[PDB]
């Protein structure tokens, strides 16, 4: 193919068109219904390298941009355009797979060298130190804060926990008979009795060594304890309890409106308006009360996330009033991850998750429907053929997918799932190449880019090989400032015309070996077989051998 690019001069514009139709020709079906299509003897779409080799040295300088114009004509239905890319990777792809990889794979280094990525990723110090998983926005643990009051006044502890600001509180909840904000005016002489009282009980914190000085409380229940005592319980229950207070630290603020939006949706009017959210007779079968003391009063099981709120089926309770009894009824099941409840509630896969905090940076609207896929937490084998202008999406361990349009919309959205999900991991956990990879193949070939998109890729394999690479003191950077990242990624140096050729070549490749990778099928028939030995001389020969063996 080389020589037909390289004797015309044809721009690297245009042979990124003709580096994909050669794949795709072999099976491109086509009727020729406006004969448009035929070259002299022949569909010169479907036969696109026979076509190839004899415009090449008939030597015709317009039917050399002839050939790619009726290529890239052929390439516009982007959709059918996939559904042959991607069958076509299915099949082994009988090559060298691992030295295209290497050098393609070395090729991704320069250009992260070259781009400014390097210099921006010596300033991303505060480090990825080991709470690298990302939290997840629809478990939260800001019911516990609530003062327990019952007819007069606070109930006294049974026991003192402590983690590193945060106090623990844990009381029997069948007493409180109500529960309280802890701003409030005739508690806050109160309230600061017990921060007095857990410093004296309870010094320097037990899950790690900081001289005490407390600032904040969580009041827990009694059960709890026994599971608190467990190692792997306390590391995902205590970075999310003490998420809490941190957005409960702004709410006299003017930030505060967005932790109330983005958790909740709907916002109060009024002042306190997460309080005055999370605390009002809400409709109920049981006890007609308020929706923490629907989570306070209902107990927990060994798993973790079933002590915590889950804010997706709440959503439904704000909008229909059916919803709130499919929210009680969860809370005595303990299921774990919540999207697989409503797939198990004979429910449409739709439901909304919502994105305040980058909507109020690029995004159109924070709010959004999606479609549900299975809870995978093993198999990074994404195992899910797509169609019809979708993309991954991960909330928790299900999947899912998205209907997302014109691509350049479904752009920024692989730049965001990106941004949540590649942390931590680089050259050496391959866990988040082959993922990322693969949402970054669909984009380049289900939808169509402009030239500058195109320079938006190219930093993004540079991102996700190399973006969290230990860096020359050994520190591995953190990338958390959206505001420095997507500016970094969407804005640069337009790439030049033949080192936009070169790029797609690498990136074309590494998109090829990735899905054949994944999706190869290593169990086959036997094409063959040979047992052409002879009987007795394979056989007495073996029988003598084990009578030698036996003897001492």
């Amino acid at each position: 193919m080389e020589r037909f690019l390289r004797k015309y001069n044809i721009s690297g514009d245009y042979a990124n068109a003709t580096r994909t139709f050669l794949a795709i020709s072999p099976q491109w079906t086509c009727s020729h219904l406006k004969r448009n299509c035929l070259f002299n003897g022949m569909c010169a779409k479907q036969n696109f390298e026979r076509a190839m080799i004899a415009a090449t040295d008939a030597e015709e300088p317009a039917k050399a941009y002839r050939l790619v114009e009726l290529a890239k004509e052929a390439m516009y239905d982007r959709e059918t355009v996939w559904l042959q890319c991607f069958k076509s990777f299915s099949q082994p792809y009988e090559e060298d797979i691992e030295g295209k990889m290497k050098r393609c794979g070395a090729q991704l280094l320069e250009d992260y060298r070259k781009n400014g990525m390097m210099d921006e990723a010596v300033k991303q110090s505060a480090l990825v130190n080991s709470e690298r998983v990302r939290l997840d926005d629809s478990l939260s643990a800001m019911p516990y804060i609530y003062v327990p009051i019952k007819e007069g006044q606070i109930v006294n502890p049974t026991f003192i926990s402590r983690y590193r600001q945060i106090a623990y509180y844990f009381y029997s909840p069948n007493l409180a008979d109500d529960w309280i904000d802890p701003n409030l005016f005739g508690i806050r002489g109160q309230h600061n009795q017990i921060k007095r009282e857990i410093e004296r009980q309870v010094n320097t914190c037990p899950y790690t060594g900081y001289k005490g000085r407390v600032l904040q409380v969580m009041f827990l229940p009694i059960q709890l304890i026994n599971f608190l005592r467990m190692d792997d319980f306390a590391k995902h229950f205590n970075r999310y309890a003490s998420m809490a207070i941190q957005q409960y630290l702004r709410v006299g603020y003017a930030e505060e409106v967005r932790y109330v939006q983005q958790l909740f949706g709907k916002i109060p009017t009024g002042e306190f308006p997460l309080h005055h959210m999370m605390l009002m007779r809400r409709d109920f079968p049981t006890r007609d009360r308020s929706i923490v003391e629907a989570r306070v009063r209902r107990s927990g099981d060994e798993n973790w996330q079933s002590w915590l709120l889950p804010m997706i089926i709440v959503r439904e309770g704000l909008d229909h009033q059916d919803r709130w009894e499919w929210l009680i009824d969860y809370m005595d099941r303990k299921h774990t991850c919540q999207l697989c409840y409503l797939k198990h509630s004979k429910q449409i896969p739709t439901c909304g998750v919502i994105d305040v905090r980058a909507s109020e940076l690029t995004g159109c609207s924070p709010f959004k429907t999606v479609k549900i896929e299975e809870h995978v937490g093993n198999n990074s084998v994404f195992e899910t053929k797509l169609v019809r202008d979708e993309q991954i999406g991960r909330i928790g361990d299900h999947y899912y997918t998205t209907n997302c349009y014109t691509g350049a919309e479904a752009l920024i959205t692989t730049a965001i799932h990106i941004h949540r999900w590649i942390r931590g991991c680089g050259i050496w956990n391959d866990e988040g190449w082959r993922e990322g990879i693969f949402m970054l193949g669909r984009v380049l070939l289900r939808w169509e880019l402009t030239k500058a998109q195109r320079s938006a890729l190219l930093r993004l394999f540079c991102f996700v090989c190399y973006g969290y690479a230990p860096r020359a003191d050994g520190t591995i950077p953190d990338w958390n400032n959206l505001g420095s990242f997507l500016d970094t990624i969407l804005k640069g140096p337009e790439l030049s015309e033949d080192e936009d050729e070169r790029a797609y070549a690498t990136m074309f490749e590494m998109v090829r070996c990735i899905i054949t990778l994944c999706y190869a099928e290593k169990v086959h028939f036997a094409g063959f077989a040979a047992p052409a030995c002879e009987s007795g001389e394979v056989i007495n020969l073996a029988a003598r051998m084990s009578q030698m063996r036996m003897e001492y």
